[PDB]
């Protein structure tokens, strides 16, 4: 038999550790000519394994590179201008890899040039309260000092974000211990911690949904109108530049002026953590240089996009999708999920092989320019925007596959809960302690629902991967799956070796996951959702689950406004539409889904396929969100504080977000209402989807 | 049989009569009583001829009418402050009506309150053109003057638009016998033409489409939220007031200052036609005094919605629609069209007694507040948008059935142009000469296509009717078909007792259409197309028509560039991505054709009807064209200049008008480029819908 068994057998824990090692032996870095040549070697690959065809869909996309000539530095600079302390200009090179040619030097991607000197403030992880804490609280003015915050917690572009608005002239991001050095394990190469010189790459823009700065809207071909750099969206006014924890005690040892506030403040370094500005007593002369030279560059990029017909249903399509691109060797970020998509393929190919085909339409993608900013799914989605629109049944990412081994990790649409909670429960848990039990089982103990006994958690989409154009932009119902980590705190903060040099394949093979059992469970949980959604009589999606979703965020942001009852009063801020139109969703979805079950009649199936289909289609609202046009979704969104977090009713929670310091709060708590009746009204579309057709 | 025979045999003449004499006999103004009450009627009808549900869609706008207790008006005032001439309270009732209630007296609705007093200048048709002509060419200034224009060729939103950014304080608008007095023929009630004491009511907005002033984007149900009236979309910033010839007249007789520039610019009248500014020599002191009390209001406004719901795919919606609202009586616009409608839905009513079902789901409206700016049907469709997005096959409006009785009018998608020319081959001709002969042959006789011998004219859909926001917002394939008159470059200007008190059933039974039959063949035509669309197994849509009229408006645009060769040669101009897309799109429809012809698998047939479907939606950009957000389809808008009339390219159209007066010419030619770049991406996406999907 050909049926999701036979599928999930086919897949081989040795072949993703083949192909892992395959992708992870020189860089990819996105717009290379080594990317380039893995992108022509998959593409070859996926022919060979059986797809019905594989093209290659490139871009000419907005890309950045420091200066191979004119290198990327920070200084301490004396009273005469000397330079008296300088930063890496590289990260020592892992064990073997000494010789490895092409690996970029550590860099903030789109930072500008510029030379600024000036007095160090330290703002911790610069989130919005931690600026807040500085500014309101203890009267610390950013106002063209140069600002060191440490990695974590937040999207690093948000860290710029906050940093260009409170008036900083310059941004040093850092590696601290306390977020990047698990207590008792080693530095990289005989365990899985960050060194001291090691340095964390990545993008610092804030594009909210917008693809290539240069052409939003539009796909970046080739006779593509481009904006000027003046006009490009998302890019730092300011430099930036990441350093490693050697060189960061460096600068800030010598900090003066105010206490830090608080423990939260401290990291793990002997030193005090003070915030500035500037330097104590003996080195108030001392400034600090940043020497930024990188160049924004417009650069050719290729995605692979893959097909296997359906048999039936061969205008519906389910996306497998994921990066190929990585700052330096991807041994996790993202090969690690690259392999698993690879061994997918493959055994796909193998039924289709034997006279299969599912019934829906299969693609498959790996994307380029995605550690650039999800630049090449979202050039391909603006271009197939209306295909995707009007076909998409489902997408599911497939980055890092691994960034713990301690459990699974699943962010979803609430439509895909209860098809996840089925197929974890059919797959047996790799765990320890866990043999001859079911995934599910593993998964419900190491991460209770807070809300559920004998549930899983399953967390909210927000953004940071490439599913983001799909889900928050097109409303095609999405989803993704690792293995993770214990630790809470951590959860946006990376792994320790997340986009450095030493993120390689021994990383993986030595200290993650030697046996590539996490790997291929979170192969089976991404090739079984595929494989269910892209065959599947009726869509697996269960629309009473959005119901109680519903519910929960509409009680959420209640709880968040009645902070405020005198302005409730004062302004008749009320939530009863939200709570009608959650509460009719209810009624409706139950009503629609004794139909599914109630109802040989393809016409009536498909009808309500595409009703399913549609569902996460109706909470796209076509104006978007407030100076966020890409993030239509309005249940959803990323979060304005965290690109990398999921916010619900998004709009409403925005529009109360600090609201108690807006100068009007006429106008601010109009806005708020106004909110109310986009997301009630949306809430009451989607429901009515669900009712008879006529 | 239940065949389209059936169905248009069953409908009769003597029917639509006597629809049209019991929706006249008293004024149906938006918002009032009366207009409730009709809708009640209708509903009920609507159920007792058969259709499965007839719902009433009730929203809260907002609207305008004059103060009852303080009327607007026009004065002379001499140099003392005595008013020496005010223009009329009121339109003379016609005979037999001089005692009927609630007659809404001449005003322009949404007009703001003022009593501004000023010297007038006379604008003409109050044109782009004719602006340019004053200003630029006669260097005469209209800044802080009160504007006198006739009706005539463009909206007379457009005409106020016009004159508010020309400075002026004040607009009156009026009647020119050149325009509304046909020669030879007699006034009202011994003929068709104007009286001087007839006024045309109409509304003034510049809305682009976006439906109730303080709710765009969204539905105005019980719990909107409303923008203020200072933030309200598309209201006048200075008082209007339309008059007839009578009034005029005096208005003008006195008029001194510069000649007119040449004849185009002067009316029938016996006057000079002097564009001023104010009067001649001895009446240099006298002044024009408006004095307008009109209020806005938010009142409520219902839609009557009926479905007869498809026997195969219930999911799949064909829609007729017009609206019901009158500025009086409506014996032409609208109730010509309703009329039409009710016999249409009495015929479709009584094959369904007979226990037939068409294959999709046909609905039925009877929209409101249509007169104060498309406000009923735009609002529906603002809260179905979803369901209509994802299943609107097409809309077929049906507004006046006749403006004159000369030959058929029809303004379409390409995508309809075959339907229609096939429907029309066997349909009797109405005409005198042509008994025995099809409608084709008489409406192509009398009307012939200016590019094909032996084919008639079709015109573009612009906007001013029902259809604008399923077309232009919505990308659901459109048409409209009436009955219509010779006179040439009277087209966008209305028959002559368009909007007046006049316009009553006796006009329409002793002048227009004595016999009905030109009712019964519109009856025919709309209610044919409906059958068709809602019954054929293929829809009706041939896509190689939209592939001819893109190469022809891919010339046409092209050949409004090359005024500009030293500009196109500067600044790289090059229309060859738009060329290269459509004869994409021409290659791909002519194969997608072929397997349409080529293809007992009703999963291949919907998916070849889905393409069909959304092959209109494929136009449509999310981000809309530029500061018109709800106008979203790229192929067409309406004109910029003229909400009656459909503009092709209408981004690059634009972005070209009066591009040689630009101050930045970089700037407005990037900004052509830019809109070439996403209309030949939009034709190209468009194109790729028709492939195969895998
Ligand atoms: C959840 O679904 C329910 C349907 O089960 C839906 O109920 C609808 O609620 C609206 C708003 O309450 C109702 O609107 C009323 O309609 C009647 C006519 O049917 C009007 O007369 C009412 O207006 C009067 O009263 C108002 C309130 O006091 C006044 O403001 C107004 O000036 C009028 O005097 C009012 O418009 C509607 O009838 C029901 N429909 C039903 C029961 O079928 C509810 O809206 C849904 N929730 C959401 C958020 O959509
Ligand atoms: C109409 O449909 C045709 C398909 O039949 C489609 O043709 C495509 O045109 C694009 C643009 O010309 C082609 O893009 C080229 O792709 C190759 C790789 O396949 C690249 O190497 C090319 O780039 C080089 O040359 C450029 C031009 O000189 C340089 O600017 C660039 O730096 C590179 O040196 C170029 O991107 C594409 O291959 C074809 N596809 C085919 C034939 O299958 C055409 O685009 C459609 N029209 C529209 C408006 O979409
Ligand atoms: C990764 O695997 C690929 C595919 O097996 C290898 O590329 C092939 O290598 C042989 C030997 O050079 C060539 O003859 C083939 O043409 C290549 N096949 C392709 C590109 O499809 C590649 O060598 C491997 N890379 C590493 C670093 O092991
Ligand atoms: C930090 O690096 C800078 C730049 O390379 C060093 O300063 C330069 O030193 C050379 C050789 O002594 C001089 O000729 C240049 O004029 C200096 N350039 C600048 C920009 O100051 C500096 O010596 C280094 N500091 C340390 C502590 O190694
Ligand atoms: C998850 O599996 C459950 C248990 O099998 C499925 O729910 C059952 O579905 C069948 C088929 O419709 C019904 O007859 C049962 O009554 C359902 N049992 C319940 C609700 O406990 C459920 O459909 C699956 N979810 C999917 C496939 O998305
Ligand atoms: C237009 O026709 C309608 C429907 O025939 C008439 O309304 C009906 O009139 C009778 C007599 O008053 C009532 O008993 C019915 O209840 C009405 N039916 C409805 C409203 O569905 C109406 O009188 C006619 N109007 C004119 C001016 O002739
Ligand atoms: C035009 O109408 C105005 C307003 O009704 C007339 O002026 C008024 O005349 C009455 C009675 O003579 C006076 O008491 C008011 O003071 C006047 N009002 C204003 C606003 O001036 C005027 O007589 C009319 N003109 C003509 C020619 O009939
Ligand atoms: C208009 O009618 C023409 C003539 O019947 C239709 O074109 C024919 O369609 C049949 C059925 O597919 C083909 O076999 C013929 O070859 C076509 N004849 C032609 C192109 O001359 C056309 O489909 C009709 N248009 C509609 C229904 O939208
Ligand atoms: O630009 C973006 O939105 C994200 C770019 C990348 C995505 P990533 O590949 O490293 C994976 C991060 C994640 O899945 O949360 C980044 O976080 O630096
Ligand atoms: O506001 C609008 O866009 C049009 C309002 C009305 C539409 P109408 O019913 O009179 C018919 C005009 C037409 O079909 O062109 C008007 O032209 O005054
Ligand atoms: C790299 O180094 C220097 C900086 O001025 C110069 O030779 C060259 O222009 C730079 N390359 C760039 C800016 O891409
Ligand atoms: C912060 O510092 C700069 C000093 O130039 C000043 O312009 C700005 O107003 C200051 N802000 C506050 C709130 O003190
Ligand atoms: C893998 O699992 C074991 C068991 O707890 C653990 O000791 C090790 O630290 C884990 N590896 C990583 C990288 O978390
Ligand atoms: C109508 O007439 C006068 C104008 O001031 C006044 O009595 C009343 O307020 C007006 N009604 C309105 C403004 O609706
Ligand atoms: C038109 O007239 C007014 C007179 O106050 C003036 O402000 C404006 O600049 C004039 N425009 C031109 C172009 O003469
Ligand atoms: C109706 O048709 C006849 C024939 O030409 C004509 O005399 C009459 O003017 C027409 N009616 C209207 C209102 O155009
Ligand atoms: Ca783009
Ligand atoms: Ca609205
Ligand atoms: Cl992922
Ligand atoms: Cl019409
Ligand atoms: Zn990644
Ligand atoms: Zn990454
Ligand atoms: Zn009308
Ligand atoms: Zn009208």
């Amino acid at each position: 038999k050909h049926n999701m068994k036979a599928f999930l057998d086919e897949l081989k824990a040795e072949n993703i550790k083949k192909f892992l090692y395959n992708f992870t032996q020189i860089p990819h870095l996105a717009g290379t000519e080594q990317n380039f040549q893995l992108a022509k070697q998959i593409q070859s690959q996926w022919k060979e394994f059986g797809l019905d065809s594989v093209e290659l869909a490139h871009y000419d996309v907005l890309l950045s590179y420091p200066n191979k000539t004119h290198p990327n530095y920070i200084s301490i600079i004396n009273e005469d201008g000397n330079e008296i302390f300088n930063t890496s200009l590289f990260e020592p090179p892992p064990p073997g890899y000494e010789n490895v040619s092409d690996i970029v030097p550590p860099f903030s991607a789109f930072s500008p040039q510029g030379m600024p000197e000036g007095d160090l403030v330290y703002v911790n992880y610069a989130r919005t309260e931690d600026f807040f804490k500085l500014e309101r609280d203890m009267k610390i003015n950013c106002s063209g000092k140069i600002v060191i915050a440490r990695y974590g917690k937040v999207f690093r572009g948000n860290k710029v974000k906050n940093a260009q608005l409170a008036g900083a002239k310059g941004v040093i991001l850092y590696s601290d211990p306390a977020d990047y050095f698990a207590p008792g394990v080693k530095s990289y190469p005989d365990g899985w911690n960050l060194p001291g010189g090691g340095v964390q790459r990545g993008n610092i823009l804030n594009l909210n949904g917008a693809g290539d700065p240069l052409t939003p809207g539009y796909p970046a071909n080739e006779y593509a109108y481009r904006r000027g750099i003046a006009e490009a969206v998302g890019l730092p006014s300011i430099p930036v530049h990441p350093i490693g924890y050697y060189d960061a005690q460096k600068l800030l040892e010598k900090m003066g002026g105010s206490a830090p506030p608080d423990s939260s403040w401290r990291g793990s370094l002997k030193v005090p953590y003070n915030v500035g500005p500037g330097f104590t007593g003996n080195f108030s002369t001392q400034k600090v240089k940043m020497h930024i030279h990188s160049t924004n560059e417009v650069t050719r990029i290729y995605n692979v996009i893959g097909t296997l017909r359906g048999a039936v249903e061969p205008d519906r399509y389910v996306i497998l999708g994921g990066h190929r691109d990585s700052w330096v060797f991807g041994g996790i970020d993202p090969q690690s999920g690259a392999a698993v998509v690879h061994e997918i393929v493959r055994s796909f190919g193998t039924l289709k092989k034997e006279g299969w085909r599912p019934r829906r339409t299969i693609l498959f993608a790996s994307w380029d320019a995605e550690e650039f900013g999800l630049l090449g799914s979202t050039e391909w989605a603006e271009e197939n925007s209306r295909l995707l629109q009007e076909r998409g049944v489902a997408y599911i990412n497939a980055d890092s596959s691994i960034e713990g081994n301690y459990t699974l990790r699943v962010d979803c649409t609430p439509l895909m809960y209860s098809l996840v909670h089925n197929l974890t429960k059919e797959l047996k848990s790799p765990d320890e302690g866990f043999e001859g039990k079911s995934l599910y089982e593993s998964w419900t103990k190491k991460s209770p629902s807070p809300e559920f006994s004998g549930m899983p958690r399953i967390s909210k989409l927000g953004s940071g991967n490439d599913f983001e154009v799909f889900f928050q932009r097109l409303g095609i119902a999405s989803g993704r799956a690792r293995y993770t980590k214990n630790w809470e705190t951590n959860k946006f903060s990376g792994y320790p070796l997340y986009h450095s040099v030493y993120e390689t394949y021994e990383l993986v093979e030595k200290f993650y996951d030697p046996m590539f059992k996490y790997h291929l469970t979170v192969a089976q949980v991404r090739g079984g959702m595929v494989f269910e959604l892209a065959n599947s009589i009726v869509l697996p999606f269960d629309c009473r689950d959005y119901a109680v979703v519903l519910r929960k965020y509409a009680d959420k942001i209640y709880s968040i406004s009645m902070k405020h009852p005198q302005e409730m009063k004062t302004y008749s801020v009320s939530f009863d539409s939200l709570f009608s139109a959650v509460k009719n969703f209810t009624e409706i979805a139950s009503k629609f889904s004794e139909r599914l079950q109630d109802f040989s009649n393809p016409i009536v199936l498909r009808m309500m396929n595409d009703q399913l289909m549609f569902l996460e289609r109706a909470f796209i609202d076509p104006l978007g969100l407030p100076d966020r046009p890409f993030y239509r979704h309005v249940i959803y969104a990323p979060s304005s504080h965290n690109k990398y977090a999921g916010e619900s009713f998004p709009g409403i929670y925005d529009a109360l977000f600090d609201i108690e310091s807006k100068v009007d709060p006429s106008k601010a708590w109009g806005e708020v209402k106004r909110q109310i009746y986009v997301a009630a009204f949306t809430v009451q579309a989607a429901a009515e989807t669900l009712s008879e057709v006529a």
